[PDB]
């Protein structure tokens, strides 16, 4: 369907607009390579790590692969992934309010 940098280009430009910081922190395949969203909310000094998912149907959702409050943990979950799958990118949001400024559903 549409290609993974084209993606990640409204999710970055929607960030940058909203006023967050958004980086890509790994480039992986253009075409098809998963992605990882890191989203930290700078008030509350807490971070969410977003993966794909989809549903029954084929309908793409957010999913949380790992939570915690210790972010050390999400990076090293990132750097795992990027094993598992060396295709993968990986976005890292950073917002006063932590929003993910994603546009699909998303798992809490």
């Amino acid at each position: 369907l549409l290609s993974t940098d084209i993606w990640v280009a409204a999710l970055i430009r929607r960030a940058e607009l909203g006023g967050a910081f958004a980086t890509v922190a790994r480039k992986g395949d253009a075409r098809a390579g998963a992605v990882l969203v890191k989203a930290v909310d700078r008030r509350e000094g807490t971070a969410r790590l977003f993966s794909e998912a989809t549903r029954g149907d084929g309908e793409r959702f957010w999913m949380q692969p790992v939570r915690s409050t210790f972010e050390p943990d999400l990076d090293a979950y990132a750097e795992r992934a990027a094993r598992i799958d060396p295709d993968i990118w990986v976005v890292e949001i950073e917002d006063r309010d932590g929003r993910h400024f994603l546009t699909e559903p998303v798992e809490s």
